[PDB]
């Protein structure tokens, strides 16, 4: 539980110690993913904050304090990232709450199959 779930902040501290663009520089992520993983992944990733952490493939974010690797279909960074949660310092500092907003949300759908749309 540790100390207080409600007074502490409900996870052992989830931002390791975040907003580091020193190290996650654009050259400095894509050179963490060797030229390994899926393409576009240099402006994709270096645009919205995501450096490999050395999984195959999977990525995570340097500068917000987050992880997210690959378990669902090929999912752009952007979109899959949003998702993630909102709450993600340069995430947001790139497409705004306007743009996380409207992945994390939907288009039209969010009805899940159908329920009653
Ligand atoms: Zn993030």
């Amino acid at each position: 539980m540790s100390d207080a779930v409600s007074s502490d902040r409900n996870f052992p501290n989830s931002t390791n110690l975040p907003r580091n663009p020193s190290m996650a520089d654009y050259e400095a992520r894509i050179f963490t993913f060797g030229t390994w993983i899926y393409s576009v992944n240099k402006e994709q990733l270096a645009r919205a904050g995501f450096y490999a952490l050395g999984e195959g493939d999977k990525v995570k974010c340097f500068h917000c304090g987050g992880g997210l690797t690959d378990w669902k279909p090929s999912e752009d960074p952007w979109e899959q990232h949003a998702k993630w949660y909102p709450g993600c310092k340069y995430l947001l500092e790139q497409k705004g709450q306007e743009y996380i907003n409207n992945i994390h949300l939907t288009h039209s759908l969010e009805e899940c199959l159908v329920r009653t749309t």
